[PDB]
């Protein structure tokens, strides 16, 4: 067992029936406030994305708002540019959207139309995959740019709601399982 | 010309999200690898120039103010704590309403986000009219942390952010009118 992973997952904290019921919510602030357990995260992610692509990336892309949390990080370890996908009227200029769902709502993601040139590589990046509708909004998004989406990577993913499933063929990487 | 890396990289948006205000977006200093590292390197130095081993934590505000707080945490070797909009953190919580330059908003904080005493910079991405940065400083000081300063990359000096944060010290990076 990867010492460094469980720095991370020692930081995870789970609510009952938030935000709505029936939702165990896994709550990321404790892995933030531990300077520790916020390195270890980027460190982990890093490496495999390192070990994965062996460089042939050209930016990394983080998913408002969670996601925000790890993308940037993420990149400069990497050496790489973050570019931002967001909740739709948040972003200036020339946008395409999408509608999806995630686990407890629906929602819009956006991105700017000069955001990515086409046949660039990226990888995505957020804090948590559920059902997998933000991820697959962000790739289908990425995918009207001809941007190519390499992966997609979370520090958190709950194996019950399938969503490395809905994210197939493209590939998906988590530091942590849960229900 | 560390700075001048990331001038080079606002872009301004005439009328967005609403007419009469110029939108400055931060994407390109993101987006290019050399500019984030050197805001992030200008904004830590300048922090342990003024604050020496006295921070406890960074908070970051949500959203785009999540973008600088961890990197900027992690290069001063701090946690970073989270700043939401309301209704977005589990938990007991306290909350303020706020105007800011084009609507009206509300921040929350995790009642034990922190304890009595502890020292605190406040980071966002823009400050405009100062009422994100000033709830920030209300709700920080509800749980009676010690405020030691707020930053951002970009400042509106127009709007008189600074003015209304007074007299906590304000340093950014970059000032428009
Ligand atoms: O796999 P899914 O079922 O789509 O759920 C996962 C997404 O939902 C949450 O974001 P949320 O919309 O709560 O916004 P936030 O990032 O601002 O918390 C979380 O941060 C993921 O982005
Ligand atoms: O100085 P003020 O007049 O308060 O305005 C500045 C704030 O407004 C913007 O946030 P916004 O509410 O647009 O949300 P975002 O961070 O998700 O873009 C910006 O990110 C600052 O936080
Ligand atoms: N169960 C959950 N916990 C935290 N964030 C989430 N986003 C979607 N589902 C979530
Ligand atoms: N003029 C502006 N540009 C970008 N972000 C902002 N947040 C508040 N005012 C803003
Ligand atoms: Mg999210
Ligand atoms: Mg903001």
């Amino acid at each position: 067992a990867d010492s460094e992973l469980q720095l991370v997952e020692q930081r995870i904290r789970s609510f009952p029936d938030f935000p709505t019921p029936g939702v165990v919510f896994r709550d990321i602030s404790p892995v933030l406030k531990d300077p520790a357990s916020f390195r270890a995260a980027i460190g982990l992610l890093a490496r495999h994305l390192k070990a994965t692509h062996g460089g042939r990336i050209d930016y990394i892309a983080g998913l408002d708002s969670r996601g925000f949390l790890f993308g940037p990080s993420l990149a400069q370890e990497l050496g790489l540019g973050c570019v931002l996908i967001r909740k739709r009227g948040k972003l200036p200029g020339p946008t395409l959207w999408a509608s999806y769902s995630l686990e407890y709502g629906k929602a819009e993601l956006e991105i700017q139309k000069d955001a990515l040139e086409p046949g660039q590589r990226v990888v995505v990046v957020d804090d948590l995959l559920a059902t997998g509708g933000t991820m697959n909004a962000a790739c289908e998004l990425l995918g009207r740019l001809q941007a190519e989406v390499l992966e997609c990577v979370s520090l958190v993913e709950l194996t019950s709601l399938k969503g490395r499933e809905k994210l197939a063929p493209v590939p998906f990487f988590s530091l942590l399982q849960y229900e």
